[PDB]
């Protein structure tokens, strides 16, 4: 499927994470633009009821993604763009 | 006392940017009671809401990855108080 490129292409950003382990959450608004989170950190993301979380990976360098991408199944995740701030590592 | 007070925080708040205009603003964050923390880039411009008042800030830019309290930068924002700002490190140095 395409959703199974669209999930391989997600790994590039992180992993799925039970929500008890992110530090903050998220509510996903209509006309956000968009999130800044960090390298390693772990956040959720909330539309009503249905909340997702996702850990997000060391990235080389500043990078930006689509929440849409990672969590197709949020209501109001698709046109928020994440920016995922480079590893210190 | 508080005047006194309200003064030396406005010091504080003036080594971690300037006040700005929400028409330069590149975001609106709300700021919602239980709130602990948001991201923004040294330089970012950012409109904060509290209903509908809105108060807008340019991050300075940060030698290093640093934080400040939102009270600390607009008291009258309110509900601003503890939640705390990261702000991630320039790209100028
Ligand atoms: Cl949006
Ligand atoms: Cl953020
Ligand atoms: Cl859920
Ligand atoms: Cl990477
Ligand atoms: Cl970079
Ligand atoms: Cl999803
Ligand atoms: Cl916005
Ligand atoms: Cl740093
Ligand atoms: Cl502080
Ligand atoms: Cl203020
Ligand atoms: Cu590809
Ligand atoms: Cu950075
Ligand atoms: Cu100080
Ligand atoms: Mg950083």
């Amino acid at each position: 499927t395409a959703q199974a490129m669209a999930k391989r292409h997600a790994t590039l950003y992180g992993d799925p994470a039970g929500q008890s382990q992110a530090s903050r959450i998220i509510d996903v608004k209509p006309g956000m633009r968009y999130v800044n989170v960090d390298s390693g950190e772990t956040v959720a993301f909330r539309a009503g009821e249905k909340i997702v979380a996702w850990t997000f990976a060391q990235m080389v360098r500043d990078t930006s993604v689509d929440l849409g991408l990672l969590m197709p199944d949020l209501p109001g995740s698709a046109g928020v763009r994440v920016y995922i701030d480079r590893s210190d590592l």
